């Protein structure tokens, strides 16, 4: 088992039984930039014995880098301790737990005592007590926040509880990882710790977002009941079923659904909520409820209705001119929305409050595909297509929306691929030369993090200053650039910055 801190602390050893300075001084700018990262166990059995060598053999010299090093080994270890999350809660929470143990560890009272002991420094920025403070914080505001979204989820899993419904107030995506992205944070954040655990927290949080919007349209008054029973349909056949059990039902819920569809006009047939195939197949008709004169459907959430308008549009259907007026206006208004807004939250809420539910824009992009197979489109067509194009697309990146470094990485993968799935839609409505790779970008564009890579670039240069200042009254110390060129290559490399220094 040979590892970066593992082969500098068996380099250090043999260094004390200016050949010294070269070796242990190329020896650090060798740990600062090596390729591989520390595993916990490591960090765990390592850290004493390094620090140990590292604050006598500090003693004996008096170089301004053994100085910093120690002073800031906790954070450039945090910095590069591995963290790998597991899908399931328990095992996530546990694995996040050995590394605050293991933090713990790396702060200790010993680092403080062997610090002082070298006349050294512990308030560094990256010192125990500050990489403590901060990681502690972080993580335990973590726990809070991840299992407090984590409980107003939707439970269908085996595990036991009975999922939460008129519990639910309408959550932002980026609401719960907010309070972690601070710039009191920005000493700590390409920690792969905090980057985990904000892809972890954005995965449960985004869920909880989506859930959270369609709940609130399942208890809106204003809505007709054939709307409220459609969202009720869409909610269980979406978030609350698996193929492991069939239906996940709340007893209220199911009541509420029983008491709402009974006020349906019989010319609309409803399935109760019951266990294959999803509920909202089940539901025929054959009246046209598009029509003004009509009252069924609520001409706010007028594409909640997934059959009338799937067969709309695949059969190409030619409705009456009244009902189409009242198309046009609900599809040219939430188009018009989406086309000129940068907040996600909006063009998510908007997209449900339309009736544009995830699984709907997936089977209308197949209904207009399916179209154009055959046969170019008319207006409702035309506008279906660019809602449900960007619809699919925004719903898509809404499930990872984080400020987390692979974000990027999956957000560079959806837009490159989003208008080339269906590309005979995309080019027909006009999103063909780039124009929906536009419009995803301004709205679901990945935050730039600049400003903590230069807050924690400022941080390294000040301990870089005190450090050298007390051990060189000059300051020409030859390992900034290796202390910087992790900074730049960081950015370069998660977050694809330029880069550039000032
Ligand atoms: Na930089």
């Amino acid at each position: 088992s040979d590892g970066p801190m593992q082969r500098l602390l068996a380099s250090l050893a043999g260094l004390r039984q200016f050949l010294a300075t070269a070796k242990l001084r190329a020896a650090m700018a060798a740990f600062l930039l090596s390729g591989t990262a520390i595993a916990p166990a490591d960090a765990r059995d390592c850290w004493r014995p390094l620090l140990e060598h590292l604050c006598a053999l500090h003693r004996a010299h008096g170089l301004p880098e053994t100085a910093l090093l120690a002073e800031n080994l906790p954070g450039l270890l945090v910095h590069r301790l591995v963290v790998a999350l597991p899908e399931a809660p328990d095992q996530a929470f546990r694995e996040m737990e050995v590394i605050k143990d293991t933090i713990l560890a790396v702060t200790g009272s010993d680092t403080s005592h062997a610090l002082d002991s070298a006349g050294l420094r512990t308030a560094a920025a990256l010192g125990p007590v500050r990489v403590r403070q901060c990681a502690v914080e972080w993580i335990d505001r973590w726990q809070t926040v991840t299992k407090s979204c984590l409980a107003m989820s939707p439970r269908t899993s085996i595990e036991a509880l009975g999922e939460t419904s008129l519990k639910m107030a309408p959550v932002p995506l980026g609401q719960p990882s907010a309070n972690l992205t601070t710039p009191a944070y920005s000493l700590l954040f390409p920690a792969p710790f905090v980057q985990e655990g904000l892809r972890f927290l954005a995965l449960v949080s985004n869920r909880v977002t989506l859930f959270s919007a369609h709940l609130q349209r399942i208890d809106d008054a204003t809505l007709t009941p054939l709307t409220r029973a459609l969202f009720t349909l869409a909610l269980v056949d979406e978030y609350l079923t698996t193929p492991e059990r069939g239906a996940v039902v709340p007893p209220p819920l199911l009541a509420q659904f029983q008491h709402t569809v009974r006020e349906i006009d019989p010319a609309i047939m409803i399935p109760p909520l019951e266990a294959p195939g999803t509920l909202m197949a089940r539901v025929r008709t054959d009246v046209a409820v598009f029509d003004p004169d009509v009252p069924f459907l609520s001409s706010s959430a007028l594409a909640v209705f997934q059959p009338a308008v799937s067969s709309l549009l695949q059969l190409g259907e030619q409705p009456s001119a009244g009902a189409q007026q009242r198309l046009l206006a609900l599809l040219q208004q939430t188009w018009t929305l989406i086309q000129n807004t940068n907040s996600p939250s909006v063009v998510i809420n908007t997209l449900i409050d339309a009736g544009f539910t995830p699984s709907h824009c997936t089977h209308y992009l197949s209904a207009l595909e399916g179209f154009l197979a055959a046969g170019g489109l008319g207006e409702v067509q035309q506008l279906f297509g660019c809602i449900a194009l960007a619809g699919s697309n925004v719903f898509g990146l809404a499930r990872e929306y984080g400020y987390y470094a692979n974000y990027v990485k999956t957000f560079r993968r959806v837009q490159g691929a989003s208008e080339h799935t269906h590309g005979r839609l995309c080019e027909a409505v006009g999103l063909s030369g780039g124009v929906l790779s536009q419009t995803l970008a301004r709205i679901m564009g990945p935050a730039v993090p600049t400003e903590h890579l230069a807050s924690l670039r400022r941080a390294l240069v000040g301990e870089f200053e005190t450090a050298e200042r007390r051990f060189s009254s000059g300051q020409p110390s030859l390992l900034r650039e290796t202390a910087l060129i992790w900074i730049d290559v960081y950015g370069q490399t998660h977050w694809d910055i330029t880069p550039t220094t000032p």
